[PDB]
């Protein structure tokens, strides 16, 4: 009743994307996943730029691919269209326009909230990324629980927006209010709003892309165990909440061994994945379930990410499929 | 040259420990270790009190030992002396005091220094502690890079202090600028450093725990990978950073396997695990290194705990050991 394709391969030819995120629970292979991926996208589409960015602060990128990536974009060796980054947390409009809005916010309840720093960041991110021109780029974020690094942006932008629109008007006395606090003229006030409104105008456009599934879905990566379905479920409802299309999960570590295997330790271990894959197969019946296998050896090295790359797109016979 | 026994069994007989921490990278065993070793502390010692505590916002004690844990300490089942509670991320003198410290540090330079919150979430969690009388408490931390959850307190405690002896003294007339710029009387300024001083006085006393080799320790969790390795040496140099101590490392996940075993599976992974392994043995020689091995099952409930704390304490016997 509507086979899903076992497979990221629509995720692959889908080339309106330009947003791409891996998550899910601690050591389940988000960096992995993400990093093969984007090898993959590179090789099919020679001709087009892509930007694999680590938003974990534990930054393994470099390591998965076995060179050093850092602050910028930087050309992974042997495939000269892919650029890897490390986006770390949080010109001078920044210093001004951020003390505009902590003073103008007290005017009323609530006024302190937070991502002023992730609004300044996200707008450098921007400006990379539209000067390279990437058709695409490919997130590997922190674990679950963990912020979602820029998700967010559009609630801040609201309350700097609405701001705005309250010191233009003089609203209840805030500029007034604002003026006699920061020894700041109507002019100055009205200049680092004009002069930064273009910037936040941009975080919107973006933020909204984030929300339209034809330009942004998010993929989920488990391992067939209680805590990491646990941890998975809790990633997809705060998706639903962020209107961020998921539609596509990652079964990773899956052991090729059944009741007929010698080894006791695949062989039981296999039984347990076998109860919470069903459980995935049952509660995400029009998702993708891709099933990635346990490999002989850590994935480090682009020879090791591309075989990783081949099971995202041809699903792996094991000895117990159908 | 040194034999450091292969186990945890000194840390569990250490009585002087206030103090005890699990960390390393995603998914490595953190909450699994941290769980099964309170339960082993609880049920060594039936005459004292343990508290374990999730500072992870991914909180996974309760399916650990599959029962609800609270936002308050909770008791768990067949365990009466073990409680576990989920710590969160950030009375009316906080808001007060607060406001106080955000306008009086505007008067210098990096005046803007963060953990308000994260003192005033600490001052709480001492509440407790001394009120029901813990022997020890068990931190399950979030992953390598996120922020170490209460560590960096003594140099917020340190700047609030200052502040403190700036106000009282009206040092540059930051008194003054406050008094005129929050309509607060010297008295009332006074007032609020007076009240909250013996709060901070305790913050202060607690923090230099952490950095009591007989009061605290923290047990890194890693895998025998080159990703949790390298987690594992960055977690080690930033706990040197923080005068903290670390010198025991639980490597989870060991298979029970050699060049003879059957699976060629758990024979590659093994090979692979021997390198790490014997790397762990060479740069952390001075640590009691702990052979946690894989299971048959995931860790959960708390007869997994327990036969999971066995092999912390006593150390298993591997086909491939000496
Ligand atoms: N299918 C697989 N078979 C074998 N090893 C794998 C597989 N997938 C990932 N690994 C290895 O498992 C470890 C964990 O993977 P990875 O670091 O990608 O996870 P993560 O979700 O990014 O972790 P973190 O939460 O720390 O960011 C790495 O050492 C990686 O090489
Ligand atoms: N030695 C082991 N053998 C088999 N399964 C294990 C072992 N240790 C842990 N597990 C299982 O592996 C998974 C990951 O462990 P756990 O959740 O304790 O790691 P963590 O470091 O706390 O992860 P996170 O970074 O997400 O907080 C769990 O499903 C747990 O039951
Ligand atoms: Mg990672
Ligand atoms: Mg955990
Ligand atoms: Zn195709
Ligand atoms: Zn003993
Ligand atoms: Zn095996």
């Amino acid at each position: 009743a509507t086979y899903m394709l076992p497979s990221l391969h629509d995720i692959l030819d889908q080339h309106t994307y330009k947003w791409i995120f891996f998550g899910g629970k601690g050591g389940v292979g988000k960096t992995t996943t993400s990093s093969s991926f984007s090898v993959l996208m590179a090789e099919t589409r020679p001709n087009e730029k892509f930007l694999l960015l680590s938003t974990n602060p534990a930054h393994n990128i470099s390591d998965a691919f076995d060179q050093k990536f850092g602050k910028a974009p930087t050309q992974v060796s042997g495939i000269p269209n892919l650029y890897a980054m490390e986006v770390d947390a949080s010109g001078d409009m920044f210093g001004g326009l951020n003390d505009l809005i902590t003073c103008a916010s007290s005017f009323i309840k609530d006024g302190t909230f937070p991502g002023m720093d992730e609004m300044w960041s996200f707008i450098n991110l921007i400006k990379l990324i539209d000067t390279n021109e990437y058709s695409t780029v490919i997130f590997d974020t922190a674990p679950t629980g963990h912020t979602l690094r820029f998700l967010e942006l559009p609630e801040t932008v609201n309350k700097v927006l609405e701001i705005f629109t309250r010191l233009k008007d003089n609203m209840g006395g805030m500029l007034s209010m604002v003026m006699q606090t920061m020894g700041l003229s109507q002019n100055d006030i009205f200049g680092l709003i004009d002069k930064t409104y273009p910037k936040i105008d941009v975080v919107k456009r973006i933020s909204a892309e984030f929300r339209d599934p034809s330009l942004c879905t998010f993929v989920g990566v488990c391992i067939p165990e209680f805590l990491s379905l646990y941890e998975t479920e809790r990633l997809v409802q705060r998706l639903a909440v962020l209107d961020m299309d998921c539609h596509a999960i990652v079964i990773n570590f899956v052991l090729d061994a059944n009741a007929a295997t010698p080894c006791s330790m695949c062989r039981s271990r296999a039984r347990m994945q076998n109860k919470y894959i069903d459980q995935i197969n049952e509660l995400y019946d029009d998702f993708n379930i891709v099933l990635s296998p346990l490999r002989h050896d850590e994935v480090r090295g682009i020879a090791n990410l591309r075989d990783y790359a081949e099971t995202l797109i041809k699903p792996y016979r094991f000895c117990w499929s159908a």
